[PDB]
Formats: structure tokens, C-alpha cells, sequence
């Protein structure tokens, strides 16, 4: 078989706040130049948030829709096709975020009288960002849960793009499930004083997951189980704690029930939108994907603390993305993993840093559940390095001359279309990422060449039980990587 069948496509993130809190699309003139310059490199896409709060801003279920048509518009015009993420979180406190938007005022009104809407942590701080999983189910936003804001939204959206959708401008549709959109907790927030190589801190402080805790400990027969206590703070290091020293609270029995239970609230929070996200765009011509945070921070250590700090219940003896992975399987969703071109090399020593590891463990596990993966770079990157490191990931195992490879990420949405990208010499080096992506042959307008036709969404499969997916925790061996893209860069 030809080789066009080695083909990855790439994505390109558009700038934050192209549209702005307004919902005014501010410089239509401006992106278009940009956009016309991807075009010319052979880029097949574009990623862009779909602001709740700039949205759903005046009320509930008052939507304005406008501004996004507009910039959907001038997409189409440019020849590349879209990524649009249901964005229910707040753009401001998180690397890179330039612009602040936050989620609706009408909410954060609600908020103002119902603290408890928030994740929180040990000391009582409210983060306002996302709302917690706590409540999402319960009736309490003038009549809807948040599942159901979500839901009602997603339709909306469906409905008011249909002819986008229709005409295959969408290709997928990123379902936000947390902070900076990614399922998991905000652990680790800038906004608190948080700093790297930190280990962060449990969010399941709220009214709502509190009591939920304590009935699912009384149900187990230690009513007297409270939440950790012994975690420490943001930036502590885990043989500084009780929780996360070895022989600490994470290995007791109720270490792990809480460990369980925490990961697990995760797991049924993205099952459950998922479903809600189904069943909205059922029958359109697109994949629905989500993104899962790489936290490669303490990954070298045993305790694995900022992991688990996030909601990623993942140990050496632990698999605790693959049950991710084969909860996406029933959705028949792709796995949009945040983080791709670091080297463990490029860590300070003292970070305990296992990025590469990270990443084929991830990458092993959907693979191993046959489910497409996905992955984006985690900071802003221009050099040959950076590139050559995500052409790998990738393709683990090179091109395949006379067939298509065994192992192929479905996509790869590159961070950021700023001028930075588009000076002179970055830009130079960025074409080249694009042609190896590519596996050196042209940009390629259809998909269905390169075995990526989109079919219209099915209902999701079963509901699978918690028991099965927490069997996918089985450690498995990932699968060989070279050491080294046979299609690089430079
Ligand atoms: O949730 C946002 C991102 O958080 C992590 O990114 C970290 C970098 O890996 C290292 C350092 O600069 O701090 C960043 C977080 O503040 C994660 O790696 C990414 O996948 C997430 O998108
Ligand atoms: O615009 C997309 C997403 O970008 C930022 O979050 C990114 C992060 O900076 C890089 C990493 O690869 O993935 C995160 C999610 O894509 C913003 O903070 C976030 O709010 C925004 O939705």
C-alpha cells in the first residue's frame, strides 16, 4: 500500500480571544492574512475554543452565536478545516492564557451565594474556573444541573451550525471537562501560588463532594474515614508528607479507597457528558475527542504525587489512563493527550520527570484499547528539537513504505498560530514539521485518501460498568518506540 497512508495531519491552535469577551470578532482582516498563510503550508486545520462564558453570557439559554459564525466563516473561505473545543471553563489562570474569560456571570452569581459550586481545596479557596463535579447533578442553576447546561448547550450548537457541520468543515469536537479543558482537577493552579515541579493539591474540599465522601466511607464500613489530611500544600515535594512518603497514607487502605474514589469521580464525570455530547451530535459528520493533561512531574518516583493530585489514580502498579481509554472506547471518542515534545532530558533533575515514559504509556494504552489518540505540545516550541520529538511520538515506529504503519497518532494539534510563528526562519522550520507529519508527501485535501474519511456519529455502545473499566488498570509492557523519527526535521 501507497504511502499517503502514513499521513498525519496537523492542526494549528488559533490565538486566544480571536473572539473576544464581547463576542465581538475582532480582526477579521487580521487572522485572514494568518489563516492564508498556513493554508500555503500545507496545514490542514485550525483548533479554536468555544468560550461558554462568552456565549451563554447574558443568561440561561440566551446564546449568541454570531461572532462564531462569522469566524467559522472566514475558516471555511481559507480552505482549512476545524477543531472546535466546548470550552466550560475559564481562560486566565493557566500557562499562557494572555486574554481572561471567565465562565457566565449569571453562574458566577450563583456562585456568589452557593460557594460550594467551585472546586475547593483543604484551606477553603474557591477556584472559579470550572465548576466542581460535585454538582453535576444537581438541579440548582435556576432549575438545571450542569450536565444539563452542558448538554442544552452542545445542542444549541449543533443546531445553530448545522450547515458548517454539514458541509465537513468540523472535524471534532474537543468536549471541555475541566480546567484549561482537560479532564482532571485543578491541582495545580497558578492563580494559588502553585510552581512547577510541584506537587499540588487534592480539589474534593466542596460541600458536595465532602459529603459524598463520607457516605461512600460510612458504605464501606469506615464511617470515621476522613479526607486526607496529611497531603501537604502546593508546592511541597512528597517525601515531605505524610500522604505521599513511602509507606505513607497513599499505600493504606484508606489512602487507596480515597484514591479510588477520587479518580473514579473523574471517570464518571467525563462518561456522563460524553453521553450528553452523543446524543447532541448524533448523526453529524464528526469524532468527539477529549483531552487528558500530561503531568510528567514525579512520574520517576513511586508515589506519583501531582498525578494523583490531578485525579490520574496512576502508580507503577497502577495503569490509571488506560481505564480512561477504554471509558472513551464506548463513545467511540479519541484521546487528545496535552502534551507531546518534551524530552526527559530538558527537566530539571529535581522534577523527577518522566515526559517520554509518560507519553508511550498513554499512547501504548488507547492503542492497546483501539481507540485513536491524539496529542498536542505543551509549550510554545519553534526548534527543530520540539518538532523531530512529536514527529516520533507520532509515528513510534517510522513510516511504512508499503503500507500504512502499524502504530499512528490520529492528529496533532501544534500550540499556538502566533507571529512568532510566522517570522521568517521559525516559520521555515515549522514548514518542514508539516512535510515530515506528512511523511514528505503534499498536503492532501481528503481525508478518505489517508484513511481518515469521518462518518456520521453513532450511539455510544453500552454503559461499562466501573468493575471493567477499572480491569484496564493491569500494568501492560507499551509498545517499541525508536529512539530516534526516521523522518526528521532537520
Ligand atoms: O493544564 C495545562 C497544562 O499543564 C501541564 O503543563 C506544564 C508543563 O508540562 C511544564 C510547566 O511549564 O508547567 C506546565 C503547567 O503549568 C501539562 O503538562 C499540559 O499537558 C497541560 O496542558
Ligand atoms: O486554546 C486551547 C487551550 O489552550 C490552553 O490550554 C492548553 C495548554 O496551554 C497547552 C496544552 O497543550 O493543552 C491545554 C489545552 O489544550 C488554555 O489554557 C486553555 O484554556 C485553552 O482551552
Amino acid at each position: 500500500s501507497n504511502m499517503l497512508l502514513n499521513y498525519v495531519p496537523v492542526y494549528v491552535m488559533l490565538p486566544l480571544g480571536v473572539v473576544n469577551v464581547d463576542n465581538v470578532f475582532e480582526d477579521p482582516d487580521g487572522l485572514k492574512e494568518q489563516l492564508l498563510q498556513l493554508r500555503a503550508a500545507g496545514v490542514d486545520g485550525v483548533m479554536v475554543d468555544v468560550w461558554w462564558g462568552i456565549i451563554e453570557l447574558k443568561g440561561p439559554k440566551q446564546y449568541d452565536w454570531r461572532a462564531y459564525r462569522s469566524l467559522f466563516q472566514l475558516v471555511q473561505e481559507c480552505g482549512l478545516t476545524l477543531q472546535a473545543i466546548m470550552s466550560f471553563h475559564q481562560c486566565g489562570g493557566n500557562v499562557g492564557d494572555i486574554v481572561n474569560i471567565p465562565i457566565p456571570q449569571w453562574v458566577l452569581d450563583i456562585g456568589e451565594s452557593n460557594h460550594d459550586i467551585f472546586y475547593t481545596n483543604r484551606s477553603g479557596t474557591r477556584n472559579k474556573e470550572y465548576l466542581t463535579v460535585g454538582v453535576d447533578n444537581e438541579p440548582i442553576f435556576h432549575g438545571r444541573t450542569a450536565i444539563e447546561i452542558y448538554s442544552d448547550y452542545m445542542k444549541s450548537f449543533r443546531e445553530n451550525m448545522s450547515d458548517f457541520l454539514e458541509s465537513g468543515l468540523i472535524i471534532d469536537i474537543e468536549v471541555g471537562l475541566g480546567p484549561a479543558g482537560e479532564l482532571r482537577y485543578p491541582s495545580y493552579p497558578q492563580s494559588q501560588g502553585w510552581e512547577f515541579p510541584r506537587i499540588g493539591e487534592f480539589q474534593c474540599y466542596d460541600k458536595y463532594l465532602k459529603a459524598d465522601f463520607k457516605a461512600a466511607v460510612a458504605r464501606a464500613g469506615h464511617p470515621e474515614w476522613e479526607l486526607p489530611d496529611d497531603a501537604g500544600k502546593y508546592n511541597d515535594v512528597p517525601e515531605s508528607t505524610g500522604f505521599f512518603k513511602s509507606n505513607g497514607t497513599y499505600v493504606t487502605e484508606k489512602g487507596k479507597f480515597f484514591l479510588t474514589w477520587y479518580s473514579n469521580k473523574l471517570l464518571n464525570h467525563g462518561d456522563q457528558i460524553l453521553d450528553e455530547a452523543n446524543k447532541a451530535f448524533l448523526g453529524c459528520k464528526v469524532k468527539l475527542a477529549i483531552k487528558v493533561s500530561g503531568i510528567h512531574w514525579w512520574y520517576k518516583v513511586e508515589n506519583h504525587a501531582a498525578e494523583l493530585t490531578a485525579g490520574y489514580y496512576n502508580l507503577n502498579d497502577r495503569d490509571g489512563y488506560r481505564p480512561i481509554a477504554r471509558m472513551l472506547s464506548r463513545h467511540h471518542a479519541i484521546l487528545n493527550f496535552t502534551c507531546l515534545e518534551m524530552r526527559d532530558s530538558e527537566q530539571p533533575s529535581d522534577a523527577k520527570s518522566g515526559p517520554q515514559e509518560l507519553v508511550q504509556q498513554v499512547l501504548s494504552g488507547g492503542w492497546r484499547e483501539d481507540i485513536r489518540v491524539a496529542g498536542e505540545n505543551a509549550l510554545p516550541r519553534y526548534d527543530a528539537t520540539a518538532y523531530n520529538q512529536i514527529i516520533l511520538n507520532a509515528k513510534p515506529q517510522g513510516v511504512n513504505n508499503n503500507g500504512p504503519p502499524k502504530l499512528s497518532m490520529f492528529g496533532v494539534t501544534y500550540l499556538r498560530l502566533s507571529d512568532d510563528l510566522l517570522q521568517k526562519s521559525n516559520f521555515n522550520i515549522f514548514k518542514k514539521f508539516v512535510l515530515k507529519m506528512h511523511a514528505d508527501q503534499d498536503y492532501c485535501a481528503n481525508p478518505q485518501k489517508y484513511n481518515h474519511a469521518i462518518t456520521p456519529l453513532k450511539p455510544s455502545a453500552p454503559k461499562i460498568p466501573i468493575e471493567v473499566l477499572l480491569e484496564a488498570t493491569k500494568p501492560t509492557l507499551p509498545f517499541p518506540w525508536l529512539p530516534e523519527t526516521d523522518m526528521k526535521v532537520d
